[PDB]
């Protein structure tokens, strides 16, 4: 799909996102154009391996379902395609405690420079919520 500014952010307040487990709710919308640039089917493999898949730019690595990637832990335990669709309903379940396992979002690589000390409390505004 493609999904306007104001279309794709208000998302993650149907999904929990606002404010939770140490992050605000604002934190969250600037790596997205960050990671994949609004759009749900832009993904690439590495000179790892590991491929990536979709806006939320995750690797078949640590995390889902492949095959191609033995050794794979696939803690998440479901498959890569599950969350590139147009519809992402169920796409959270893992990114949500991606943060948990303590090291928060430094599996995001993006954010730690592009949004980390920047004025991130500045891309979530301009729409309602
Ligand atoms: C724009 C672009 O191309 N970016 C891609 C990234 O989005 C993509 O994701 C990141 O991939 C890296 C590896 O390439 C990954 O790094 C490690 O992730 C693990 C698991 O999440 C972290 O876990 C720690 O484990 C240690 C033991 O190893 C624990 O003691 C610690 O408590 C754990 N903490 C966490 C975070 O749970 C590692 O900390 C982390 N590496 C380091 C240096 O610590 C990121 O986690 C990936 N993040 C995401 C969102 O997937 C990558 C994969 O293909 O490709 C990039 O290009």
């Amino acid at each position: 799909k493609v999904f306007g500014r104001c279309e794709l952010a208000a998302a993650m307040k149907r999904h929990g996102l606002d404010n939770y487990r140490g992050y605000s709710l604002g934190n969250w919308v600037c790596a997205a154009k960050f990671e994949s640039n609004f759009n749900t089917q832009a993904t690439n493999r590495n000179t790892d391996g590991s491929t990536d898949y979709g806006i939320l730019q995750i690797n078949s690595r640590w995390w889902c379902n492949d095959g191609r990637t033995p050794g794979s832990r696939n803690l998440c335990n479901i498959p890569c395609s599950a969350l590139l669709s147009s519809d992402i309903t169920a796409s959270v379940n893992c990114a949500k405690k991606i943060v948990s396992d303590g090291n928060g979002m430094n599996a995001w690589v993006a954010w730690r420079n592009r949004c980390k000390g920047t004025d991130v409390q500045a891309w979530i505004r301009g729409c309602r919520l």
